[PDB]
Protein backbone atom coordinates (compact mmCIF):
# COMPACT_ATOMS: atom_id res chain seq x y z
CA UNK A 1 0.00 0.00 0.00
CA UNK A 2 3.13 2.22 0.88
CA UNK A 3 4.97 1.05 -1.95
CA UNK A 4 1.82 2.20 -4.31
CA UNK A 5 1.88 5.79 -2.51
CA UNK A 6 5.06 6.28 -3.16
CA UNK A 7 5.27 4.48 -6.80
CA UNK A 8 1.56 7.43 -7.48
CA UNK A 9 4.17 10.36 -6.14
CA UNK A 10 7.41 9.03 -8.13
CA UNK A 11 5.59 9.52 -11.45
CA UNK A 12 6.90 7.64 -14.57
CA UNK A 13 9.12 10.38 -15.66
CA UNK A 14 11.89 12.73 -13.42
CA UNK A 15 10.28 15.72 -14.88
CA UNK A 16 13.53 17.56 -13.75
CA UNK A 17 12.72 21.55 -13.29
CA UNK A 18 15.57 24.27 -12.57
CA UNK A 19 14.44 26.28 -10.37
CA UNK A 20 16.51 29.21 -8.52
CA UNK A 21 19.41 27.70 -6.10
CA UNK A 22 17.61 29.14 -3.55
CA UNK A 23 13.70 29.06 -4.15
CA UNK A 24 13.90 24.64 -4.13
CA UNK A 25 16.85 24.50 -6.72
CA UNK A 26 16.30 22.06 -9.97
CA UNK A 27 13.86 19.33 -8.87
CA UNK A 28 13.50 15.83 -9.80
CA UNK A 29 11.89 12.83 -9.26
CA UNK A 30 9.60 15.40 -6.75
CA UNK A 31 12.90 15.90 -4.47
CA UNK A 32 14.83 19.49 -4.56
CA UNK A 33 18.49 19.90 -4.64
CA UNK A 34 18.58 20.48 -1.10
CA UNK A 35 16.72 17.32 0.30
CA UNK A 36 18.77 15.53 -1.92
CA UNK A 37 21.79 17.20 -1.01
CA UNK A 38 20.58 16.67 2.88
CA UNK A 39 20.22 12.61 1.67
CA UNK A 40 23.88 12.54 0.86
CA UNK A 41 23.07 12.85 -3.15
CA UNK A 42 26.84 15.04 -4.67
CA UNK A 43 25.48 14.23 -7.91
CA UNK A 44 23.61 17.11 -10.60
CA UNK A 45 20.06 16.78 -9.80
CA UNK A 46 19.55 16.12 -13.62
CA UNK A 47 21.30 12.35 -13.11
CA UNK A 48 19.44 11.85 -9.61
CA UNK A 49 17.60 8.24 -10.21
CA UNK A 50 14.19 6.83 -8.94
CA UNK A 51 15.72 4.02 -7.08
CA UNK A 52 17.14 7.44 -4.66
CA UNK A 53 14.56 9.37 -4.61
CA UNK A 54 12.22 6.38 -3.33
CA UNK A 55 15.50 5.80 -0.83
CA UNK A 56 14.85 9.66 0.15
CA UNK A 57 10.78 9.29 0.33
CA UNK A 58 10.83 5.53 2.40
CA UNK A 59 12.80 7.50 4.60
CA UNK A 60 11.36 10.63 5.21
CA UNK A 61 7.70 9.04 5.08
CA UNK A 62 8.30 5.69 6.09
CA UNK A 63 11.17 4.39 8.13
CA UNK A 64 11.81 7.97 9.71
CA UNK A 65 8.58 8.01 11.24
CA UNK A 66 8.53 4.33 12.60
CA UNK A 67 5.32 3.62 10.59
CA UNK A 68 7.29 0.46 9.60
CA UNK A 69 6.73 -0.27 12.93
CA UNK A 70 3.11 0.62 13.54
CA UNK A 71 2.64 -1.74 10.61
CA UNK A 72 4.00 -4.29 11.81
CA UNK A 73 0.75 -4.29 14.38
CA UNK A 74 -1.91 -2.26 11.83
CA UNK A 75 -0.63 -2.51 7.78
CA UNK A 76 -3.70 0.05 7.53
CA UNK A 77 -3.67 2.63 10.29
CA UNK A 78 0.78 2.86 9.14
CA UNK A 79 -1.04 2.62 5.40
CA UNK A 80 -3.37 6.03 6.18
CA UNK A 81 0.03 7.60 8.76
CA UNK A 82 1.87 7.38 5.73
CA UNK A 83 -0.81 9.14 2.92
CA UNK A 84 -1.09 11.30 5.79
CA UNK A 85 2.32 12.52 6.54
CA UNK A 86 3.21 13.09 2.54
CA UNK A 87 0.41 15.50 2.43
CA UNK A 88 0.81 16.91 6.06
CA UNK A 89 3.70 15.92 7.52
CA UNK A 90 4.24 12.52 9.45
CA UNK A 91 4.20 14.28 12.97
CA UNK A 92 1.00 15.74 12.38
CA UNK A 93 -0.09 11.75 11.39
CA UNK A 94 1.85 10.54 14.56
CA UNK A 95 -0.14 13.41 16.41
CA UNK A 96 -3.69 12.26 14.96
CA UNK A 97 -2.72 8.38 15.99
CA UNK A 98 -1.48 9.78 19.58
CA UNK A 99 -5.00 11.57 20.25
CA UNK A 100 -7.05 9.14 19.50
CA UNK A 101 -5.16 6.38 20.95
CA UNK A 102 -5.90 8.69 24.31
CA UNK A 103 -9.31 8.94 23.45
CA UNK A 104 -9.70 5.19 23.51
CA UNK A 105 -7.74 4.30 26.32
CA UNK A 106 -10.91 4.46 28.32
CA UNK A 107 -9.92 7.08 31.05
CA UNK A 108 -6.63 5.22 30.89
CA UNK A 109 -7.94 1.83 31.83
CA UNK A 110 -6.16 0.12 29.41
CA UNK A 111 -3.26 2.00 29.28
CA UNK A 112 -2.13 6.27 30.76
CA UNK A 113 -2.41 8.91 28.47
CA UNK A 114 0.64 9.42 25.84
CA UNK A 115 2.37 12.53 25.16
CA UNK A 116 0.54 13.87 21.83
CA UNK A 117 4.50 14.80 20.80
CA UNK A 118 4.28 13.39 17.15
CA UNK A 119 6.73 10.74 18.04
CA UNK A 120 5.74 7.16 17.52
CA UNK A 121 7.95 5.82 20.48
CA UNK A 122 7.56 2.83 22.09
CA UNK A 123 4.78 3.96 24.34
CA UNK A 124 2.61 4.97 21.17
CA UNK A 125 3.43 1.23 19.56
CA UNK A 126 2.70 -0.51 22.98
CA UNK A 127 -0.65 1.61 23.37
CA UNK A 128 -1.52 0.87 19.42
CA UNK A 129 -0.88 -3.12 20.29
CA UNK A 130 -2.76 -2.72 23.99
CA UNK A 131 -5.79 -1.45 21.94
CA UNK A 132 -5.99 -3.67 18.92
CA UNK A 133 -5.76 -6.50 22.17
CA UNK A 134 -8.69 -5.30 23.50
CA UNK A 135 -10.21 -3.92 21.15
CA UNK A 136 -9.91 -6.69 18.07
CA UNK A 137 -10.52 -5.92 14.82
CA UNK A 138 -13.85 -3.38 15.77
CA UNK A 139 -11.13 -1.80 17.43
CA UNK A 140 -8.78 -1.35 14.63
CA UNK A 141 -12.15 -0.53 12.06
CA UNK A 142 -13.09 2.20 14.54
CA UNK A 143 -9.41 3.49 14.42
CA UNK A 144 -9.22 4.20 10.77
CA UNK A 145 -12.69 5.26 10.28
CA UNK A 146 -11.25 8.15 13.51
CA UNK A 147 -7.88 9.14 11.87
CA UNK A 148 -10.56 9.50 8.38
CA UNK A 149 -12.22 12.03 10.40
CA UNK A 150 -9.67 14.00 11.20
CA UNK A 151 -7.71 14.17 7.76
CA UNK A 152 -10.89 15.25 6.13
CA UNK A 153 -11.02 18.35 8.77
CA UNK A 154 -7.04 19.11 8.13
CA UNK A 155 -8.19 18.98 4.26
CA UNK A 156 -10.92 21.56 5.15
CA UNK A 157 -8.86 23.62 6.95
CA UNK A 158 -5.52 23.77 4.19
CA UNK A 159 -8.13 23.86 1.46
CA UNK A 160 -9.67 27.13 3.09
CA UNK A 161 -5.33 28.76 3.32
CA UNK A 162 -5.67 27.68 -0.49
CA UNK A 163 -2.49 24.81 0.76
CA UNK A 164 -4.84 22.18 -0.59
CA UNK A 165 -7.16 22.11 -4.28
CA UNK A 166 -10.79 21.76 -3.74
CA UNK A 167 -10.98 19.06 -6.53
CA UNK A 168 -8.02 17.59 -4.71
CA UNK A 169 -10.23 16.93 -1.61
CA UNK A 170 -13.35 16.57 -3.84
CA UNK A 171 -11.88 13.32 -4.80
CA UNK A 172 -10.14 12.45 -1.60
CA UNK A 173 -14.27 12.31 0.11
CA UNK A 174 -15.49 10.57 -3.14
CA UNK A 175 -12.71 7.79 -2.57
CA UNK A 176 -14.32 7.11 1.20
CA UNK A 177 -17.86 6.77 0.36
CA UNK A 178 -20.23 3.43 0.66
CA UNK B 1 -30.81 8.62 11.09
CA UNK B 2 -34.42 10.05 10.62
CA UNK B 3 -35.52 13.15 12.70
CA UNK B 4 -38.36 11.44 14.12
CA UNK B 5 -36.08 8.63 15.18
CA UNK B 6 -33.73 11.02 16.68
CA UNK B 7 -36.53 12.76 18.92
CA UNK B 8 -38.34 9.68 19.75
CA UNK B 9 -35.08 8.58 20.72
CA UNK B 10 -34.45 11.28 22.65
CA UNK B 11 -37.83 11.54 24.63
CA UNK B 12 -38.11 7.94 26.25
CA UNK B 13 -41.39 6.03 26.89
CA UNK B 14 -41.47 7.78 30.17
CA UNK B 15 -41.50 11.95 31.05
CA UNK B 16 -39.44 11.28 34.98
CA UNK B 17 -39.91 14.18 36.39
CA UNK B 18 -36.91 14.58 38.60
CA UNK B 19 -36.94 18.11 40.38
CA UNK B 20 -33.30 19.35 40.16
CA UNK B 21 -32.65 22.65 42.64
CA UNK B 22 -33.02 24.99 39.61
CA UNK B 23 -29.30 24.91 39.67
CA UNK B 24 -28.59 21.77 37.85
CA UNK B 25 -31.49 22.90 35.91
CA UNK B 26 -34.97 20.94 37.15
CA UNK B 27 -37.68 20.90 37.85
CA UNK B 28 -37.20 18.72 34.19
CA UNK B 29 -39.09 16.15 32.30
CA UNK B 30 -39.01 14.38 29.16
CA UNK B 31 -35.22 15.64 29.01
CA UNK B 32 -37.00 19.57 28.89
CA UNK B 33 -36.67 21.65 32.02
CA UNK B 34 -38.62 24.40 33.36
CA UNK B 35 -36.65 27.31 31.94
CA UNK B 36 -37.13 25.78 28.28
CA UNK B 37 -40.74 24.82 28.77
CA UNK B 38 -41.90 28.28 29.87
CA UNK B 39 -39.57 30.22 27.15
CA UNK B 40 -41.67 28.14 24.77
CA UNK B 41 -44.92 29.58 26.36
CA UNK B 42 -45.31 26.22 28.46
CA UNK B 43 -47.61 27.84 31.70
CA UNK B 44 -48.70 23.91 33.69
CA UNK B 45 -46.47 22.65 36.03
CA UNK B 46 -43.66 20.42 34.73
CA UNK B 47 -45.06 17.23 36.21
CA UNK B 48 -47.90 17.42 33.74
CA UNK B 49 -45.36 18.63 30.64
CA UNK B 50 -47.19 16.18 28.10
CA UNK B 51 -44.62 14.40 25.63
CA UNK B 52 -46.07 16.18 22.55
CA UNK B 53 -45.84 19.35 23.97
CA UNK B 54 -42.33 18.41 24.62
CA UNK B 55 -41.71 16.63 21.20
CA UNK B 56 -42.73 20.35 19.76
CA UNK B 57 -40.18 22.00 21.97
CA UNK B 58 -37.76 19.76 20.51
CA UNK B 59 -38.83 20.05 17.25
CA UNK B 60 -38.85 23.76 17.54
CA UNK B 61 -35.18 24.06 18.46
CA UNK B 62 -33.55 21.37 16.65
CA UNK B 63 -35.68 20.88 13.72
CA UNK B 64 -37.78 24.57 12.25
CA UNK B 65 -35.02 27.16 14.61
CA UNK B 66 -32.33 25.95 12.51
CA UNK B 67 -34.21 25.84 9.29
CA UNK B 68 -33.02 21.95 9.14
CA UNK B 69 -36.75 21.18 7.18
CA UNK B 70 -36.08 23.67 4.48
CA UNK B 71 -32.08 21.86 4.17
CA UNK B 72 -34.38 18.65 4.12
CA UNK B 73 -36.24 19.68 0.74
CA UNK B 74 -32.83 19.62 -0.64
CA UNK B 75 -31.60 16.73 1.09
CA UNK B 76 -33.47 14.75 3.33
CA UNK B 77 -29.90 13.14 4.23
CA UNK B 78 -28.13 15.93 5.17
CA UNK B 79 -30.74 17.59 7.49
CA UNK B 80 -30.61 14.56 9.15
CA UNK B 81 -27.01 14.78 9.96
CA UNK B 82 -27.30 18.46 10.65
CA UNK B 83 -30.20 17.50 12.96
CA UNK B 84 -28.51 14.63 15.16
CA UNK B 85 -25.45 17.30 15.03
CA UNK B 86 -27.64 20.00 16.59
CA UNK B 87 -28.90 17.84 19.17
CA UNK B 88 -25.54 16.99 20.34
CA UNK B 89 -23.08 20.15 19.92
CA UNK B 90 -25.75 22.88 19.07
CA UNK B 91 -27.52 23.44 16.06
CA UNK B 92 -25.21 26.36 14.78
CA UNK B 93 -21.92 24.21 14.98
CA UNK B 94 -23.72 22.18 12.96
CA UNK B 95 -24.67 24.71 10.28
CA UNK B 96 -21.50 26.09 10.25
CA UNK B 97 -20.12 22.77 9.41
CA UNK B 98 -22.24 22.64 5.95
CA UNK B 99 -20.92 26.41 5.22
CA UNK B 100 -17.61 25.38 5.19
CA UNK B 101 -18.02 22.24 3.22
CA UNK B 102 -20.24 24.36 0.20
CA UNK B 103 -17.36 27.37 0.47
CA UNK B 104 -14.81 24.54 -0.39
CA UNK B 105 -16.65 22.70 -3.13
CA UNK B 106 -17.96 25.98 -4.79
CA UNK B 107 -14.79 25.52 -7.35
CA UNK B 108 -13.14 28.60 -6.67
CA UNK B 109 -16.25 30.50 -6.62
CA UNK B 110 -17.60 29.24 -9.72
CA UNK B 111 -20.84 27.22 -8.70
CA UNK B 112 -21.94 30.32 -5.86
CA UNK B 113 -19.99 32.79 -4.30
CA UNK B 114 -18.32 31.86 -0.62
CA UNK B 115 -21.29 32.75 2.18
CA UNK B 116 -20.49 33.40 5.54
CA UNK B 117 -19.71 30.23 7.93
CA UNK B 118 -22.05 32.34 10.97
CA UNK B 119 -23.70 28.80 11.93
CA UNK B 120 -27.51 30.41 10.45
CA UNK B 121 -28.81 28.74 7.81
CA UNK B 122 -30.21 31.57 5.57
CA UNK B 123 -31.91 31.58 1.52
CA UNK B 124 -28.43 32.18 0.39
CA UNK B 125 -26.64 28.50 2.25
CA UNK B 126 -29.99 27.04 0.98
CA UNK B 127 -29.40 28.35 -2.71
CA UNK B 128 -25.67 27.16 -2.55
CA UNK B 129 -26.74 23.87 -0.90
CA UNK B 130 -29.52 23.25 -4.41
CA UNK B 131 -27.16 24.37 -6.47
CA UNK B 132 -24.34 21.98 -5.30
CA UNK B 133 -27.01 19.40 -5.40
CA UNK B 134 -27.96 20.36 -9.14
CA UNK B 135 -24.15 20.37 -10.34
CA UNK B 136 -22.67 16.95 -8.63
CA UNK B 137 -25.84 15.41 -8.40
CA UNK B 138 -26.34 12.19 -6.10
CA UNK B 139 -22.53 11.28 -5.92
CA UNK B 140 -22.27 15.20 -4.51
CA UNK B 141 -25.05 14.30 -1.27
CA UNK B 142 -23.16 11.34 -0.84
CA UNK B 143 -19.63 13.23 -0.45
CA UNK B 144 -21.03 16.20 1.32
CA UNK B 145 -22.44 13.45 4.14
CA UNK B 146 -18.71 11.98 4.15
CA UNK B 147 -17.42 15.31 4.39
CA UNK B 148 -19.73 16.30 7.40
CA UNK B 149 -18.45 13.36 9.20
CA UNK B 150 -15.47 14.28 9.30
CA UNK B 151 -15.99 17.59 10.96
CA UNK B 152 -18.40 16.00 12.94
CA UNK B 153 -15.52 13.24 14.34
CA UNK B 154 -13.20 15.78 14.84
CA UNK B 155 -15.57 17.98 17.17
CA UNK B 156 -16.43 14.76 19.33
CA UNK B 157 -12.62 14.40 19.63
CA UNK B 158 -11.80 18.14 20.49
CA UNK B 159 -15.04 17.57 22.93
CA UNK B 160 -13.80 14.29 24.83
CA UNK B 161 -10.07 15.98 25.09
CA UNK B 162 -11.84 18.75 27.19
CA UNK B 163 -13.92 15.95 28.88
CA UNK B 164 -17.15 18.14 27.61
CA UNK B 165 -17.97 14.48 25.83
CA UNK B 166 -17.79 10.54 26.93
CA UNK B 167 -15.25 8.73 25.48
CA UNK B 168 -17.81 5.56 25.68
CA UNK B 169 -20.12 8.42 23.50
CA UNK B 170 -17.21 9.27 20.93
CA UNK B 171 -16.30 5.25 20.30
CA UNK B 172 -19.84 4.25 20.22
CA UNK B 173 -20.19 6.92 17.22
CA UNK B 174 -17.39 6.15 15.50
CA UNK B 175 -18.95 2.13 15.71
CA UNK B 176 -22.11 2.81 14.57
CA UNK B 177 -20.27 4.70 11.45
CA UNK B 178 -17.69 1.64 10.83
Amino acid sequence: PKDEIFDEILGKEGGYVNHPDDKGGPTKWGITEKVARAHGYRGDMRNLTRGQALEILETDYWYGPRFDRVAKASPDVAAELCDTGVNMGPSVAAKMLQRWLNVFNQGGRLYPDMDTDGRIGPRTLNALRVYLEKRGKDGERVLLVALNCTQGERYLELAEKREADESFVYGWMKERVL
